[PDB]
């Protein structure tokens, strides 16, 4: 791409899902995660959680495609058991049984998301982001890898 | 507030709505646009548009509270008479019939967006902002003003 990458962990290789997995010394500025996988042909809905431990209470980012209403992505952030404020994006990037590739950018103020090489929406953090330990996959996907880089020498 | 801040085109004061105005010289990043004033008792939606000329064809930033739904708020962008993808946020920061600070500051890759002093949402820049010369107000509010001002 654009950046030089280097590895931060080693990736997650054909995760079966549902997936839970660490973020091995959490989320840090300048770091990139990547989701390789299909959309599931007659998929609903699915899930991608930045989170602080495993029982899903805390979720730093929730990303959450839904092929309903004629499509759109909610993001929003858990704490203490309890949901934020949405943020829809009235856009569907995936579609049904196709490959994507979707990639969470870690930066200062925000997260950046693209989806086939392309920009499809920001997040602002609204809790730490270097507490994130834990990502959390889940419903109408398979994956073939989550890869780990970071920008920063 | 915590900068200094200074004028950069004079107040449009009491402007009578729906309002459309020059923003002299367009937008710049750095820009600080408040609107000050109250939602009415019982508004449906209210309009600000950061545009491209009195058309509105080309709207580079719609920002469209709705009293609907249990409140939300909708951003989009108007090229050549088309929306696009509306960014939703799923919160009603205004209240009915109350007053209201709502502050636009423009930023290199986005606006920034302050209800009442605290963040309330972002929107990235789809097309340049320095082309916004035009701003229109329109819908169920009344304003005392809008500034602009910068950190200058
Ligand atoms: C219109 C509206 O606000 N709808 C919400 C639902 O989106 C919400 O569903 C939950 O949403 C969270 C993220 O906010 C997460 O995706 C959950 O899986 C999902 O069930 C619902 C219940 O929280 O409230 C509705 O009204
Ligand atoms: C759920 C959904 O996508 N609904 C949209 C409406 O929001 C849209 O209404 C228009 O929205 C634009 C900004 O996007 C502007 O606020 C207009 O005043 C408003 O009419 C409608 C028509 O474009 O499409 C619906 O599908």
């Amino acid at each position: 791409g654009s950046m030089a990458l280097f590895s931060a962990q080693s990736p997650y290789i054909n995760p079966i899902i549902p997936f839970t997995g660490p973020i091995q010394g959490g989320l840090q500025e300048g770091l990139q995660v990547t989701l390789q996988g299909t959309t599931k042909s007659f998929a609903q809905r699915f899930v991608v959680n930045f989170q602080n431990s495993f029982n899903g209470n805390d979720i730093a980012f929730h990303f959450n495609p839904r092929f309903e209403e004629g499509g759109y992505v909610v993001c929003n952030t858990k704490q203490n058991g309890q949901w934020g404020p949405e943020e829809r994006k009235m856009q569907m990037p995936f579609q049904k049984g196709m490959p994507f590739e979707l990639c969470f950018l870690v930066q200062r103020s925000e997260f950046k998301v693209m989806v086939n090489k392309k920009f499809f929406v920001q997040y602002q953090h609204r809790v730490p982001y270097h507490l994130v330990d834990t990502i959390a996959v889940s419903g109408c996907l398979k994956l073939s890898f989550i890869t780990f880089q970071t920008q920063n020498f």
